[PDB]
């Protein structure tokens, strides 16, 4: 993939006024919520606003989390490198590489899935992180394994072509790229003239906004929806109008941390790296498609997947048709997409999985746009129902 | 006031594909509001959908409110332009003008006071219209007697001033604008080509797809927060989280009534009748000053207004501030505002009267665009909440 240096669409989207007055309308919301909050701890409490407390909960063992993540960064930056040292210049010298070579890639196939595979899963699951804190590094673990197999899969044909020709990285680029916002080791190659600290200034006081509006929306939208809503009926009804109540909260979760992660967040952390040389997604709310709605949204994973998983998924399987490709890419997104939900939530019921499915194969056999945004009015909203019902469930009883 | 024959501003800015998606996002949100309410009243009744109860008690006395607007019309269309015909020629010819003149003024003033002033509240008033249907005429009551008022203000003058140097309407144009969307008598002069009745039927067709939307916004979220929700605890917490949790309802209202009303109403009614000629709002969305915004919201009610109001008002009055005036006018908008809901509503608490000053006397003494939205989504807010609290607890007691 080529990475051309435009921006992000929404930064040169929002100087528009009426994308402008969007934007100063959501945080006048976001005025209005921590007004609404501040005085309503002001009256139930009498004083002492200004509280943060399920901030403190969900972020509480940080400690903690900073060190598994720092074992973490400095496990995904020397062992991949220095095993991938060690193993070219013995292919390039030793009489047979056919038994060597799967060696080495057993010996990285055991780190990926057995380090990143097991290290940011049983520090979870023993010191019991809590759900946010949990999720925050199994988010990191899933960037690792991605960014360290994409760093393996473009340097091991690099290196078997230049020796059936008869060029190993850098420390420091390597250093750099496992910063960088991109999933693909091409890298930031293209790169940025100036870190402007007013601009990455901003970007983090979006960021920071935006987490807080996430907490306010879970405060004042998600807090009566589904805090211990237990006066059981059972009811289709009461389910059809938590599904229906429920898409406002969730549409919102949906643009605002779309928003959030993917603009500010990473846009931080492209001119504070001065990688801003690559777009991150386009237009998702103008689809014409399903499938076309799929390659436009979080265009890093779908880089990632679509690239490395397809390409190689169907040039190995060498099927007669690609759509079973397509098909079985988009079902190991899903199980992907399951396993972050189950470890960060500790959570079975994977309704993302049939619901994904669902949507999928009833879209295959401008009123498709209108469909598009019912589908993902309906799905959104079903979401975030039923994976709250279960948070809140548990956390029942 | 000069008319330009420039189209509404929103039907030139909905072919931006992220304005259409917004459209498509609420006609979904439409979609899943009719299937939400079907699937509710199939799990409710068990079979029998689509009943359509509240439509038919708001819209109850519909013969008679045609009847009333009948005479209405005709009183509107024939007294006076009778009037004005026989006090033409009489001001011509008489030796004493003066007050013959003032004669004939004190009849146009009975009638618009007496007929136009009684009429519509009296048959309100005696066969006890439901809210909508008194609605209805009452705000054909207030554009009937703007209307007269223009008229009337705009041929007198001319009248003495060909009388001075020493032009009465024909019954076509006069009787053509009593239809013409816009408030004064200038007229549709610049008219458009050719009626589209393919374009008029889409616009008539919004206007009942967003009737109908306005009916699922009162079905699904002004029932649930405001229908006999009378447990009471008389807190003021209760009080706080109805004004937020009715910012959603009311601000759907509000955009999609503008929309609705403005834009698509009189846009059918415009190339029905071959003058769209005009604009009627610019983006009160983006309004740096609160008296910025006042110029740019119903430019046909603030053309009416300032111009006549405002313009006579210190004319007559030749105050030193035109503050004052302007202050005055803006009272004047504001009891006659509350007046069309004290009629419509059959109440007292002029909610939007008092919070209309504070609001406007608050400001008096981007971030003000932010300030903006919160005090139009705040001030929306209680105006509904309060608005509906006090017809249901009048309807609850
Ligand atoms: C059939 C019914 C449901 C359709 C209703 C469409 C209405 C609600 C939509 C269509 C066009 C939309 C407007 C188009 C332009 C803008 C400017 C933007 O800066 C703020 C939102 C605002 C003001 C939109 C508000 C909502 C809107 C009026
Ligand atoms: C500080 C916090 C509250 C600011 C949050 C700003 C977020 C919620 C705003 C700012 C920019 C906005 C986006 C700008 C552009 C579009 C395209 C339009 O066709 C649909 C809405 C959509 C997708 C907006 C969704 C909401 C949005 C992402």
């Amino acid at each position: 993939k080529i990475f051309i240096a435009r921006r992000s669409l929404l930064d040169e989207l929002l100087e528009v006024d009426h994308i402008r007055t969007i934007y100063h309308m959501f945080i006048a919301l976001l005025i209005l919520f921590i007004l609404s909050t501040l005085v309503v701890d002001y009256i139930d409490e009498g004083r002492l606003v200004l509280e943060f407390s399920l901030l403190s909960y969900a972020f509480g063992k940080f400690p903690t989390v900073v060190w598994t993540w720092w074992i973490m960064f400095l496990s995904t930056f020397s062992v991949p490198y220095f095993l991938f040292q060690h193993w070219a210049t013995g292919y390039s010298k030793s009489s047979h590489p056919l038994i060597r070579s799967l060696f080495h890639g057993f010996l990285f196939m055991i780190f990926q899935i057995g380090v990143l595979g097991f290290g940011p899963t049983y520090v979870v699951l023993a010191y019991t992180l809590p759900p946010a804190s949990r999720f925050i590094i199994i988010f990191e673990q899933i960037r690792f394994v991605m960014k360290a197999h994409s760093f393996v899969r473009e340097n091991v044909p690099r290196v078997l072509n230049s020796a059936k020709e008869k060029p190993i990285p850098t420390v420091n680029q390597y250093l750099y790229f496992l910063f960088a916002p991109t999933l693909i080791y091409r890298d930031s190659y293209p790169r940025n003239p100036t870190v402007r600290w007013g601009y990455v200034a901003m970007k983090f006081a979006q960021v920071f906004g935006c987490f807080f509006y996430v907490y306010y929306i879970f405060e004042r939208l998600c807090a009566p929806l589904f805090r211990n809503i237990k006066q059981e009926p059972f009811s289709a009804r009461v389910l059809v109008l938590c599904v229906f109540n429920s898409i406002l909260p969730g549409v919102l979760i949906l643009f605002l941390t779309f928003f959030a992660f993917l603009h500010c967040w990473l846009n931080a952390f492209a001119e504070m790296l001065r990688f801003g040389d690559r777009m991150f997604y386009k237009d998702w709310w103008n689809s014409t498609s399903y499938s076309n709605y799929y390659r436009t949204w979080n265009v890093v994973v779908h880089d990632w997947l679509y690239y490395y998983a397809y390409k190689d998924f169907l040039w190995f399987f060498s099927k007669r048709f690609k759509s079973a490709a397509m098909l079985a890419v988009f079902a190991v997104s899903a199980v992907v997409h399951e396993y972050a939900l189950a470890v960060c939530l500790s959570f079975f019921y994977p309704v993302l999985f049939v619901l994904f499915m669902f949507f999928g194969m009833a879209f295959n056999f401008p009123i498709w746009n209108v469909l598009m945004w019912t589908s993902l009015f309906l799905g959104n909203g079903v979401l975030l129902c039923f994976y709250s019902q279960e948070w809140y469930a548990r956390q029942h009883c």
